[PDB]
């Protein structure tokens, strides 16, 4: 589980929306497993607009933080689940590191702010969701 708050905005998983999340939906993207929607309360997280390659997330599945390396932003290929058939998601960025199911929502932050959120994962690997292309964030 997680988000990002920023502005009027709260970011999520796609695939952990609440039913307050698809009552006040903003924009969704099931290929991107994003959605996000509108709060009454100011959200205070900064998003890095950046190319940064580098930054730190959180793994609740450990309760620590830890560096990374990742890919930008790319179209790769996820394999089923209960949430999604077999498919290539979009603007997901992969790096070595621990991430099970529930580690979804974790953020991942370079020095600019916050870069995306985790969405995927196994096998030693972790995917995650950017948002640095989201200018309408900000406004
Ligand atoms: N973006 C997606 O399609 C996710 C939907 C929900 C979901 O459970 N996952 C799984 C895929 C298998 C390994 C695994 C590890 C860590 C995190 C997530 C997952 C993928
Ligand atoms: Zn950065």
């Amino acid at each position: 589980s997680g988000a990002i708050y920023v502005g009027n905005y709260r970011v999520v998983n796609r695939h952990l929306a609440t039913h307050n999340d698809w009552a006040n939906l903003v924009w969704e993207d099931s290929s991107r497993d994003l959605l996000v929607s509108s709060t009454t309360a100011q959200g205070c997280d900064t998003i890095a607009r950046c190319d940064c390659q580098t930054g730190v997330y959180y793994c609740s599945s450990r309760r620590k933080h830890y560096p990374v390396s990742f890919s930008k932003p790319s179209l790769i290929f996820v394999e089923a689940s209960e949430y999604y058939p077999a498919r290539y998601q979009s603007h997901l960025m992969l790096a070595v590191g621990h991430s099970e199911p529930g580690d979804c929502g974790g953020i991942l932050r370079c020095q600019h702010g916050v870069v995306g959120i985790v969405s995927t994962g196994g096998n030693g690997l972790v995917g995650f969701a950017d948002v640095r292309d989201l200018l309408w964030l900000d406004e």
